[PDB]
């Protein structure tokens, strides 16, 4: 058993797929509380995603599990005879699910309230978080993709995952010689576009290009796609999230008999109306609920989200230097020895971060005790779970083995990085386990990891199905 589950590691770790690399792997029972197995358990590796367990088990410390987001429409003074008002300010507190609906419900309660004309600008506020965009070590190279959005406390979200800070940007072909059709999504009318992109004469290459050059708010697509080529989407980030729940909020109101007179821009309430009339207010889903479609696709936007929010709670600041403090003690009262831990930010995508496989699995243990431990374990991608929502990033992983429905971990992507750590509950014990893989040359080592799940998924009772 144990003295035989080591032989079998050490040689899924003979892997060539992880020659120069260094990986960080470490077995341990939650039940005995016994080590089952650790090479280079201490050693400090970045560990890309894998940071969000981190940044979960806190936040679930510090905003509860009950912890639900706000936001709100507001003018000096309620409207009356005409129904009509001056400046309006959108307010948002770091909800980070405001759909395109919840807007248009709040645009409706604006004239349920007898709003009828907006004479005066239509301002975004956002000062719940400070305006800091961008982790300072992040690349600006990955700021046009969905994973590096801007961040910011009032920011729309995209889809059922809630995709924060993005426009969902579209190609269509034409006939082959003729320009392409490019929709901008949401910030249709908000970002510039620049479509340089032809049809394609059927069954040529498809070389479609959809960027947002740094430094500016402008999609930007290049190439050509096939006259025969099915239409193209792509999530885009947009300059601002603010500015475009701006955008949005401001058709919204258009779409409920609401006139806006002045313009749509970036500003907080004057701080001299100490008791503004608020016209409409929106609360969203609480965290045990925001958790699911969180640490099932890894939301980045999401991660700093919370970070700041932490912020907020533990020092009325939203920021991620007050965040980070909030997460490394919220992990300490957890009981979690944080020394070799070095946090620098929420999501995992700076280079900055480091973890021990050690300190993951600390934090696992102490997790799994947390009266939060259920709507924690829960939010944890399933392996080989088809559905999206139960699978997350492990959907197509350990399919027909011992692992299926069982195996409970957070994945990490990175260029040079990847890990996975969790859980597998078996009558033969309840594991927790963290795989830290940096320094391979070649793709993701994810058999070298669906491996040693497996055969865990196996040492804890499983069997792979027939
Ligand atoms: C976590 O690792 C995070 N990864 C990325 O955003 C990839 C990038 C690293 C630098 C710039 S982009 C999320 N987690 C994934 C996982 O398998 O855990 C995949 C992509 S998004
Ligand atoms: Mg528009
Ligand atoms: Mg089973």
């Amino acid at each position: 058993r144990l003295t035989e589950l080591r032989e079998d590691i050490d040689a899924i770790l003979e892997d060539p797929a992880l020659e120069g690399a260094v990986s960080g792997v470490v077995v341990v029972d939650t039940a005995t509380g016994e080590e089952l197995y650790s090479r280079d358990g201490g050693e400090q590796l970045l560990p890309a995603s894998n940071m969000k367990l981190f940044t979960a088990a806190a936040a679930l410390e510090v905003l509860g599990a009950d912890h639900s987001f706000g936001t709100e429409v507001a003018a000096e003074s309620a409207p009356g005879r005409r129904g009509e008002v001056q400046d309006l300010y959108l307010v948002g507190r770091g909800d980070p699910t405001l759909s395109a609906e919840d807007l248009d419900a709040m645009a409706a309660e604006v004239a349920a309230s007898g709003v009828r004309t907006v004479r005066g600008d239509l301002y975004a506020d956002d000062t719940w978080f400070d305006s800091e965009r961008l982790v300072d070590d992040w690349w600006p190279e990955d700021e046009p993709y969905a994973y590096s959005a801007q961040i910011s406390a009032l920011t729309v979200a995209h889809g059922e995952r809630f995709d924060t800070g993005v426009t969902e940007v579209s190609v269509t072909p034409a006939a082959e010689g003729e320009p392409a059709d490019v929709d901008l999504g949401a910030a249709e009318g908000y970002a510039e576009l620049d479509n340089r992109a032809v049809t394609g004469a059927a069954g040529s290459a498809n070389t479609l290009v959809i960027d947002r050059p740094v430094g500016t708010n402008t999609i930007a697509v290049t190439g050509s796609l096939p006259a025969d080529a099915a239409p193209v989407t792509a999530l885009r980030t947009v300059d601002e999230p603010a500015a475009l729940a701006g955008h949005l909020f401001e058709e919204a109101l258009e779409s409920n008999g609401v006139t806006v007179k002045g313009d749509v821009g970036l500003g907080g309430v004057p701080a001299d109306w100490q008791d503004a009339e608020v016209l409409a207010d929106h609360t969203s889903a609480e965290l045990s609920e925001i958790l699911v479609p969180f640490m099932k696709f890894s939301n980045n936007g999401h991660a700093e989200m919370l970070v700041k929010s932490i912020g907020q709670e533990t020092a009325g600041a939203g920021t991620w230097d007050a965040g980070l403090v909030g997460v490394e003690e919220a992990l300490s009262g957890l009981g979690v020895d944080t020394a070799g831990l070095v946090l620098n930010d929420g999501s995992g995508l700076s280079r900055g971060n480091l973890v021990t496989a050690d300190t993951v699995v600390d934090l696992l243990g102490q997790a799994g005790s947390a009266p939060w431990a259920q709507t924690w374990s829960a939010s944890l991608p399933v392996a080989g779970e088809s559905d999206p929502f139960v699978g997350g990033t492990l959907a197509n992983r350990m399919r027909g083995t011992a692992a299926e429905g069982v195996v409970e971990a957070k994945t990490g992507t990175m260029s040079g990085v990847s890990a996975l750590s969790g859980y597998v509950p078996g009558p033969e014990g309840e594991l927790a386990f963290s795989i830290v893989n940096n320094g391979h040359s070649g793709p993701a080592p994810l058999a070298v990891q669906d491996a040693i799940a497996v055969r865990l998924a196996e040492y804890a009772g499983h069997q792979a199905p027939e």
